[PDB]
């Protein structure tokens, strides 16, 4: 293949499509082998390309072309021989005051790149050297670096902040001047610290110094020190925070080791065994959507002792009253009632289990529904599988949600007319309540279903609008909810808020037919609904300071509820796609029955399109009612038309020619006239429910809960007494969050208070209060942003807004803990139809903590969200300085584990501390508390970008420094740093070549990387290895089974083909080792493939 140029066709410099470059002599014949062009040595592989990287013995030469694709001699020695002494006048001053914990900032003994030390002396305003003080400490990055790259680094930084040498200096520089160079660095900072009288300014300085960023070659911003950032810490994406480490036992870090058999990640309900287990049958999936490491620092719930701090929280929130106000003679009366398992899917459904036998324990709610009925919790179980988890395994000790329906109603109204079901799709299969002919009770699974919450179907849905608007900042929405930005949230919400407005042809972003959503889930049987805060009251703004669209049709349905919706159901679907949900009233069960005395006024009658250009055409809707409905006068809840939707809360508010009369069958029958389609803010469709007339002030459609003695394996029943119940979720997470000096009707849980009776009359029974811990500011998460302190993200678990220690008032977002008592003694003091108190739910958050005060040295392992390594070689089970550990002085050390012994000595808990668990096969350990949270009790942890080489290390030694030990497994302190001798280099010698590292200490069994760049290793002995004529290239070192290349003068090749004195040629990757059974792509688009041999193909 000949090489002409495009003026002439000459061969005497050529290149190539892919970029391979040939070079063809005088006269056009490509050349191969070694050849010298303007007296550089340049390779030609037999294929004709110049090539970079490559190794070999040519001609008797053993050459190695670089990335110019230029021969360097491998038998020279590449590196600067001669050691440089570390001792100068000022290492006698600067040396440690003593070499233990007392003069080192650390951490479990263990150094960091922030680590404080105290000198013998400081030159004391750049002037004369003075004995320290105690207060004396100084950055360890003034007078130390594990290695001359950061030292270079360090001191081009120092000096763009004025405090040095203006001139620049690198690894390529040399030892003697960094060190030289480095004094006068520090004559400036000590003139400014004597200035100031201050270290702030400085420790400012190295903070920021070790996080900055640099130009390169390039031209684009890297970082400076990547060792000491996030950048160094890849792995998996796949975890909502970007990353995940694994904590892992090791012999380094003794306090932060776990027992055996702890740490059982990923016991979810589907996979409690350590197997997945399939409970659904043949309509239902039995999928789980289940990991074990969500967000922040993962809690550890395969721990026995932590179980037992989980069940003694429950315990602490069940009596909550009792034991934070103990003098008050109602505290009795300001007790949580309930529990919402959170994030089911992400902790050891052990939990569940062990939830479920303290309220058989304390409420004695296993006799019969009276009791099961008046403490109602509930699961955050997503994974389909769960349900029936529930069921056969969990007895149905808290209560699953319906998805099905949830889905349903998005899918069938919520969305545009675009993507959107058919009405058809209420009566299909793989719903898990069938309500065509639903005429029983206590055949249904438990449920209670909802259409929107504080997380689903609403922090999705601003993710999805900051991220439209600045894709480039946020691409996804996943990672939209690490939107930290105050300002673009507002900027968000003003179109969030705009939407809602909008017409439902033209709502872009939010939920069409809300209200018609809400219609089917409040008049449907066999499920305890929840209603958002937020479809009543904006998601943003005030706490119920400002409402939706939605308000009068959503209140409305939720006042006729208590009246009216009782007895059996039928669904049905014309064939024109108009749902028509019917309840038969109280005693009648099905059409053709004829009922009780209590039949006649009850029974709500519902009808749904969600085709806006409904148009009938002689067709008619008819709801058939009962024959116990027959002949009886009708009168409309609901009524859209143009300007909205039309709420008749009496039958005197309704004119008269709006009422219609059942015929014999019971049935309405509607006209074209009556049902068209529509399109308004609050439908697209049609929407009508109706109710009958004549009903009284007295009457109450609800159902009291049997006495009886149940007999049966779940807790609950799906009956009458059940579906009276209701739950509100009384919170949105973007509420605004009363300001500093906010005046005290803002918080939430004032308001609360007030408005009890409100919630009493829209047939509350469970207020879902929002989980009361105080929440970080740390921003990590949408959850612990400062413009949302919702408080699902906290760091300690057992303060609910107490005061400060001054005494002064201190709250959470909602109010203090005297402002929390207030609101659960309003709304106890509410009676409902029963006459038993409005329950008040407690948020139990078992999955993690955020934002921990303390650090602990941990052994971590890179993973994704599963817990999977995701097999970074400098990342497995290194040490790392992880924020792990509570501080010991909070509620948590007061509190934790406090009621266990108590707990114990009870007769009625003896089944639960007796009991086996399934994923530990062990019973709950009651006899450790947890005061203090510490790194052993958690399975991992969200990466921290501290940085792998945070924690610092000797390169040559290979170990960890650390001053709280003399232990061999520990590197000692640097030389230098303890006034001994100390050289660093490398040093030839008659026997071989030996390297001390910048700390002074002897390379033995370790790679180390030269200031040029090149890779050396260091057998046993504590010297380089070399092959020779007598041993070839091709070379194990530290009986691995990986073969690296090493030249004769030490080099070990790296990104890089090599050669056979035979003539095989093997690829070396970027950590050094032989690539086999494999194909390689080259910069210039060739392909080679190497055999599980380690040779190349041909
Ligand atoms: O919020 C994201 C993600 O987490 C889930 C897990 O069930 O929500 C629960 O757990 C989170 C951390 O505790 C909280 O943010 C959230 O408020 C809580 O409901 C999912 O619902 C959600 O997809
Ligand atoms: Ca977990």
């Amino acid at each position: 293949a000949k090489g002409f140029d495009e003026q002439g066709n000459q061969i005497k410099i050529a290149t190539d499509l892919s970029g391979n470059v040939y070079y063809f002599d005088a006269s056009g014949k490509m050349l191969t082998g070694v050849q010298n062009i303007d007296g550089k040595k340049y390779y030609f592989d037999e294929q004709g390309h110049r090539r970079r990287n490559y190794a070999g013995v040519f001609n008797n030469e053993f050459i190695y072309f670089g990335l110019d694709g230029v021969g360097q001699s491998a038998i020279e020695y590449q590196f600067e021989k001669g050691l440089t002494s570390q001792n100068s006048v000022a290492t006698s001053h600067n040396a440690a005051k003593s070499y233990d914990t007392k003069s080192f900032t650390n951490v479990d003994g263990f150094l960091t790149a922030n680590s404080w030390y105290r000198p013998t002396d400081i030159l004391r305003n750049g002037t004369k050297w003075e004995p320290s003080t105690e207060t004396d400490f100084r950055p360890l990055l003034m007078t130390w670096w594990p290695d001359k790259e950061v030292q270079a680094n360090y001191l081009n930084y120092m000096s763009a902040l004025g405090l040095g040498d203006q001139k620049i200096y690198t690894g390529a520089s040399s030892q003697l001047d960094l060190n030289n160079a480095a004094l006068i660095v520090q004559e400036a900072i000590e003139k400014k610290i004597s200035l100031e009288k201050s270290t702030k300014w400085l420790d400012d300085s190295i903070k920021s110094f070790i996080k900055s960023k640099r130009k390169d070659i390039q031209g684009n911003l890297v970082d400076t020190n990547p060792g000491w950032t996030i950048d160094s810490e890849t792995g998996s994406t796949n975890h909502l925070q970007n990353g995940a480490f694994i904590f892992t036992n090791s012999p380094l870090v003794p306090e932060a080791n776990a027992a055996e058999g702890n740490r059982l990640i990923n016991r979810t309900p589907s996979q409690q065994t350590g197997n997945h287990i399939s409970y659904a049958s043949q309509p239902y999936s039995g999928d789980d959507w289940g990991y074990e490491l969500l967000l922040g620092n993962d809690v550890d719930n395969s721990n026995p002792i932590v179980q037992a701090e989980q069940l003694n929280w429950i315990h602490y929130l069940m009596n909550f009253g009792t034991i934070t106000a103990p003098q008050d003679p109602d505290a009795h009366l300001a007790n949580f009632d309930s529990i919402r398992i959170d994030a089911v899917d992400n902790v050891d459904a052990d939990l569940l289990q062990i939830a479920g036998d303290y309220f058989k324990a304390a409420y004695q709610v296993g006799e019969n529904d009276k009791n099961a009925n008046q403490h109602i919790h509930i699961l955050q179980d997503w994974s389909p599988n769960d349900v029936w988890y529930n069921q056969q395994v969990n007895g149905n000790s808290q209560l699953t949600m319906d998805a099905t329906m949830q889905n349903q109603l998005l899918a069938s109204l919520t969305r545009p007319i675009t993507s959107r079901d058919s009405m058809k799709s209420f009566t299909k299969d793989a719903l898990l309540v069938h309500r065509t002919a639903d005429n029983s009770y206590n055949q249904a699974v438990p449920n209670y279903s909802f259409i929107r919450a504080h997380d689903s179907e609403v922090q999705t849905i601003i993710a999805k609008i900051i991220s439209d608007k600045h894709p480039d900042l946020y691409p996804t929405v996943d990672k939209a909810l690490l939107a930290k930005d105050s300002a673009l949230y507002d900027e968000a919400f003003t179109e969030y808020n705009a939407d809602m407005q909008k017409i439902s042809s033209q709502k872009q972003y939010t939920h069409n037919n809300m209200p018609s959503a809400y219609a089917i889930l409040l008049t449907n049987k066999d499920t305890v609904p929840r209603v958002y805060y937020g479809d009543l009251f904006t998601d943003n703004g005030e706490y119920m300071a400002n409402k939706t669209p939605y308000y009068d049709a959503i209140t409305s349905l939720l006042t006729a509820r208590t009246k009216f919706v009782s007895g059996g159901q039928s669904l049905s679907v014309d064939k024109n796609d108009v749902l028509t949900s019917v309840r038969y009233g109280k005693g009648a069960l099905s059409a053709t029955d004829n009922g009780s005395s209590d039949t006649r006024n009850q029974g709500i009658g519902v009808i749904v399109s969600n085709n806006p250009n409904l148009d009938l055409n002689n067709d008619k809707v008819t709801l058939s009612m009962g024959i116990s409905h027959a002949h009886q006068a009708y009168r409309p809840l609901l009524l859209t038309n143009s300007q909205g939707i039309v709420a008749y809360a009496t039958d005197s508010e309704v004119p008269q020619n709006l009422y219609k009369t059942t015929n014999d069958k019971g049935e309405l029958t509607f006209d074209a006239s009556e049902i068209k389609g529509y399109d308004t803010v609050q439908t697209s469709g049609y929407l009508a429910v109706w109710v009958p007339v004549g009903a009284s002030d007295e009457q109450d459609a609800r159902t009291i809960a049997s006495t009886e003695k149940n007999n049966g394996n779940s807790v609950y029943h799906s009956n009458a007494a059940l579906d009276s119940q209701l739950i509100y979720e009384g919170f949105s997470n973007f509420q605004t969050v009363p300001s500093k000096n906010a005046s005290a009707d803002e918080y939430a849980n004032v308001i609360i208070a007030k408005h009890a009776a409100d919630f009493n009359k829209w047939g509350v029974t469970s207020f879902q209060m929002a989980p009361q811990y105080r929440s970080s500011t740390d921003g990590s998460f949408l959850d612990a942003v400062d413009t949302v302190q919702n408080g699902y993200a906290f760091t300690d678990r057992y303060d609910l807004g107490f005061n400060a220690a001054d005494g002064s008032k201190n709250p959470t977002k909602y109010g203090t803990d005297e402002d929390l008592r207030n609101a659960i003694k309003s709304l106890h003091a509410q009676k409902t139809y029963d006459g038993s108190s409005i329950q008040v739910m407690a948020d139990f958050v078992p999955d993690q903590l955020y934002n921990m005060p303390l650090e602990q040295a941990v052994s971590v392992i890179r993973t994704d969200k599963y817990g999977v390594n995701s097999e970074n070689p400098d990342i497995q089970n290194i040490i790392y300085a992880a924020n792990i550990k509570s501080s010991g002085t909070d509620y948590q050390s007061i509190y934790g584990g406090k009621y266990l012994a108590e707990l114990q000595k009870n007769p009625l808990f003896k089944s639960l501390f007796d009991r086996i668990q399934i994923s530990t096969k062990k019973t709950i350990d009651p006899n450790t508390r947890i005061t203090q949270w510490s790194a052993k009790y958690f399975n991992g942890s969200n990466i921290q970008g501290k940085g792998i080489n945070y924690v610092l290390k000797d390169w040559a030694s290979n170990k960890y420094f650390n001053v709280s030990s003399n232990d061999d497994m520990y590197s000692r302190l640097p030389k230098q740093l303890m006034n001994q001798e100390s050289n660093t280099g490398f040093i030839v010698d008659d026997i071989g070549v030996k390297y001390y590292s910048i700390s002074g200490y002897q390379a033995k069994n370790t790679f180390v990387e030269d200031g040029n760049g090149e890779w050396y290793y260091f057998d046993n002995d504590g010297y380089m290895v070399k092959s020779t004529e007598e041993s070839g290239p091709l070379r194990t070192v530290n009986a691995s089974s990986k073969k690296y290349y090493i030249l004769p003068n030490g080099v070990e090749i790296r990104n890089s083909f090599g050669q056979d004195i035979q003539g095989n040629t093997y690829y070396f990757d970027a950590r050094g080792e032989m690539v086999t059974s494999q194909y390689i792509s080259d910069d210039t688009q060739n392909i080679y493939y190497f055999n599980n041999d380690g040779t190349m193909a041909k």
